[PDB]
């Protein structure tokens, strides 16, 4: 019977040994989807990164960890919603209550307004970095307010300007650019990152902030390098630069997510770059700390 | 942190509530793959069947069961091996534990030859009843014994003539009809079903055995109602003929499984078929003792 | 400029050459798909049935009728939105001004709940017929009661007793079957239609009937030909079985309707079934009024 | 310098083992594909049915054949070409050579237009048999003769009345179905076939004809069992249906060919059911054979 | 009645909301591919191009310019045709036609083939630049000198020496680099491209030339961008690279097209690119003429 | 019967004109995939590479070479076979016997396993070139020291300090990175390349190397190029890198092998890359030798 629950277990990130209680990451997943219109499939996205791991080494190669001993776990899933507004209320808690017990929270998702709550969670030191192809910057979307295309918006309500950054950007709104609001957002194109490189805005974000919350839309990486995105938008990042922006930033992060992409429009490649950006976070912060 | 195990879950078939104490019917995978040769990816095949369920009903209509009081668990997966003969022994062991118990298992695979190891553990009473479009009756293939083409070979040595029947045959090796010891399994057609009916066959299986184990080979179904099957066979049976077969047996069975068939190979109907053969199981046993 | 509008035309039915006034059958879609939670897709079904109607012929063979001359209208679709009762609302607005006008409506929609809106424009001599695999008979599903697992219950709130009936349905959820008002609906299972035949339950609806509404829940279907509908359930109807309710009720018919099908699950089979029916009903139909 | 081709070899059916001088049924690939509307793809059929063939047995079951010993030999494929006129050429001087030989083609092929090259080959004692979705018996199609829409009409120019039956059709077009010629050909609706079975029209043809050239139009069959078909039709036939029309006629048949499938658009469920097709053909003919002869 | 047209349209680019005499960027698609070997499926690109389209904004961030405003329309599509010299006529019309009103096509199609019509049309200023990956100038394939593998052959016996650019090149047929008028196109390399930039070669062009016609075959970038495409070629150009080329010459520009990739084979990224590579292309000249005119 | 094999053919590649006597570059395929735990398909790269050719012209464009006139020969496949060291043993035989006829062998396999067979038969003034993802240094795994993730180990041990470097490495276990024979081994990261460049490593073997076998293990490039991988690591080198270590080395080469996708991955996008490197090597080792 436990003879059983030691050949038996159930899916997992493979690295993910250890519980809740003695986690220094905590990698969990929440299956939302309901306000995407484009492609569908987020819901999805926790689980088959879960699958693409396997394919992962235990040895961190670059920076020389094994991930095997960093303190990972994970919870697993949380119940499917359609309600954003219940699903925003409980990533808000289950935030506070990792950071609040000096642990890191490692949010896989399907869509971005999940980061919503995470945001809600944040004290004041904390400055929000987002990868993106969009500004979510719309005042509402599908009369709702927490459509994903609304995420950066719900995000200065909560931190006001001089807070948050987004890089990536190549897609905006008539409606949001004549916002005088706009202005109070960093937004941070493509083409800026492809002229001027990576490292001089992530300079720039290494300087003004104490603390981070990174948050990374994968459609802010080119269609080339991820394919399964939800909504895709040509001329992007290079997935090295957003390894970079990860590598630099992990070791003031206080929580880490990756959103909108969706597995049903691939056959895994996507959710493979996913699932080794979490290495990149994990990895970098260890080596840095040693 | 308790609060979170409230929240997040793995992954498990939906129903699976009970843990292994309480449990009737315990459901387990076996994620081996190695000895296919045409079509490979039924190492996938539990995780798939697992994702399929959550579009099925917590009842049963057909047969007013509501699978939620059935008493069901699951372990999850083994590990991942190459070696059919390891995995063969850990098969032997785990089947017997749980019979052992007064419990059923339900095992999910990938390749056909775990069953072996599950024939292993069956006392003198118990017989044999396979659905399969071949017969799995060469001597040996690839230079092994427990290739998957080996099966119903396998079991006869285990268990002696008039012990074994299969049916939905279509696909047969030469060196295996021409073999003496051949006649000393039932081979049941797929032609032979689609002109006589099932109901013949059920007929004598449950006048001559006292107890049965049930193997479910999905490629003796046919094609049409089930593409993902890892060797493809055409003229098959209908997936009412297996659920036929199943309603009228499964209060005799003392253990159940259902292999071969790849989840890369199509978008999800098999493993639909799969875990719907899994409801038919337990919920027309459950009716049966009532 | 005006021979420009004879070289070059936007995407319609072939055969749909009249305009609204002209026409005796109106086509449109509804691309509304926000309640749906497996799959997605049906908002593209409109667009594909039209795609796979190219290779259609104009000339139905089993009926003698031509269908360039049978008065056909194609109007394209609907904005999308992701308001359920919004959509009802126009439904049942472009619905009751087809009916009005004397002309037939033939509802290309994504989801089932559409059909509401149809239902609530009926007078009270017609009956409602239904294909489907499940009996939708939820008083609410995922705090909303015009979710598509409803659309059976809402039926009823219009119609009463011994109004509605439905065929092909082996998915019923417990608390379906528990509440006092299932019976007052005519729930015909696919194992019913299997044993007896689908003549014996369109008699049953001929005789009891002057005049119906038919609704195509196209996962009714066995997934063997439906492969692509939303939410697969295996041991189905016949695509056949389906033609002939067509064939046999197309005449006394005031308006039809085909849901369910995510074209993105295939590669045009299931479109071409629903573009299929959709020839059926125009060419039963006429040949009739002959 | 010779080990070397003892162990390499370019793909073929694996059971084509014997050179043509030594083979009783000559299997050959014709990718042609240059008229086809809906689905494209059929040039690649050839090559899809050989490597779905690999999963299958040498020896068969329900006739007790082993199809390594009988006499099959695989010539591969034609060059590709974007003229009709040229192939269906090609196609007849190797239907008529084959078959001057006392051998039995067997063409794999991607369009159905590639069948009329071998009727142009026929004798006046054989007779026609089509398993197909469509009179493919127009006129013409967009300003082309041998469009794979008139196949059946360019057969009947050929052999005339009384000679050609096509068996599952579901799908005609009415300037086909007003033709006063179309009554002059045998057309069998899938429809018939699921009231009537499939036996009654089988016996029709076997006491009709002497000899027979079957041609599949694997379309003719329901898209839940071919998928993968150039120009689906639903309400089609079983697969079943279409293996004892060649059970029951390949004693008498002088060819045979299968078409209008494509590989592309399934994962090989399609080319699978094509490659068991052509097992049944050879294997119940040499169950003939065996037993009356 | 009328509230039904007020509710119910037909597909198209969601943007395109003028009339034709109202338009001053005129949208039409050609579904042709009929000569085209390797994958088929072009004929539906110009609808996956209008379905794509609707996830992208109808402001385009970097240009500053509210596509809502200005002026496009989308004709549809003609009719299908398996004859390449009847959609070349039918192309050569349809393009002079918009330019005699002062407009602007946009021509989306399948294959390159269709580029031939346009080229008939343009007056004595107007050169040509063409991103491809082929030098697709062969005096004839297939018995076919409208083949689309003929492009540019069929280009300069319009134009003649001096008139035509194609970039991206990287793979050409002995025939054609042996041919003496070879040298009369300028073709620079995809290698050309990663060595010097864009920009050097977009420089010359802009300098020679006094008014351009655009055309984009859409396998010159690299498959990685646009997966989707008729006939791959690694180590292209970079989608950037196109969208510089466009940027730059949009303003003199009287007329535009994309052609050559097939939405069967992926799930969408490459149609989104085409849609993405029009927007830049009105936009962008919009641009120039908000600020300078 | 002869005018016959003038008018049909099999499947060749449509450049091997030329039978093994009169040829330079002799081009045979290993349908070997028995060890690869992540995706299988290997085994079908090589019929997916001949098919690919057909889209690539016979003039290689760069390099002013006819490929028609090259002496090309295709041999077809090795039959399949399960075990690892039969088949490497076959390998070994056919590389000793093509080299000593002065031919160039070029081996499309399908793992890269098969690779060791090749290294077996090289003299001690050929050095070793491995394009790779992976450092593929373990002494053993899943039971088999030939298992693919040691094909380096298993080359080191037949070669010795000094001779073999592998480009494009950034996935290594740790029991690789500690064991004291790693250094041995000239491990060159895809970081290193994008930072310094391609040709400093090329200069590093050019002048240390008298001659050489390029082994191209197909995931050593980045997913962005070849998608269709059996294990895709993100961040890796381009397609163009590749390009330049063969346009560079090609003169010195004495063999050559391409391995490690399956085809059923994607849709033609990886086996045409394979294609095009094949057309590489033979067009730039000509283009020198003129
Ligand atoms: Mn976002
Ligand atoms: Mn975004
Ligand atoms: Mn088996
Ligand atoms: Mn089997
Ligand atoms: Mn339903
Ligand atoms: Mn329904
Ligand atoms: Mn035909
Ligand atoms: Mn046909
Ligand atoms: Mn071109
Ligand atoms: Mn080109
Ligand atoms: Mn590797
Ligand atoms: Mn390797």
């Amino acid at each position: 019977a436990s003879e059983l629950r030691s050949i038996f277990s159930l899916k997992k990130i493979a690295d993910a040994v250890n519980g809740y209680e003695e986690a220094k990451y905590v990698v969990f997943g929440i299956p939302f989807d309901n306000t995407s219109s484009y492609r569908r499939g987020s819901k999805y996205a926790p689980d088959s990164i879960r699958g693409a791991y396997v394919n992962l080494e235990s040895y961190e190669y670059s920076y020389g960890i094994d991930l095997l001993a960093s303190g990972m776990a994970d919870l697993g899933d949380m119940e499917e919603s359609e309600d954003v507004e219940y699903v925003i209320d409980t990533v808000e808690s289950v935030v506070s209550a990792v950071m609040s017990d000096g642990k890191i929270p490692i949010m896989l998702g399907g869509e971005h307004s999940i980061t919503v709550g995470a945001v809600r969670a944040l004290p004041k030191d904390v400055d929000l970095v987002i990868v993106d192809a969009h500004s979510d910057f719309r005042s509402s979307y599908m009369g709702n307010k927490y459509n994903h295309a609304c995420v950066t918006r719900r995000a200065l309500d909560l931190l006001g300007e001089g807070r948050i950054t987004s890089i990536g950007i190549r897609s905006v709104s008539r409606e949001e650019f004549e916002d005088p609001d706009f202005r109070k957002v960093s937004f941070i194109s493509s083409f800026d990152v492809k002229k001027n490189g990576i490292d001089k805005y992530i300079e720039e974000v290494d300087r003004k902030s104490r603390r981070v919350y990174i948050s990374v839309d994968m459609d802010g990486i080119d269609p080339a390098y991820a394919p399964a995105v939800g909504t895709p938008e040509p001329f992007g990042l290079a997935d090295t630069d957003v390894r970079r922006l990860i590598e630099r930033l992990s070791y003031k992060a206080v929580g880490f997510d990756i959103v909108e992409f969706s597995p049903l429009y691939d056959n895994g490649n996507t959710s493979m770059l996913a699932a080794k950006l979490l290495q990149v976070f994990i990895a970098s912060r260890e080596k840095y700390y040693k």
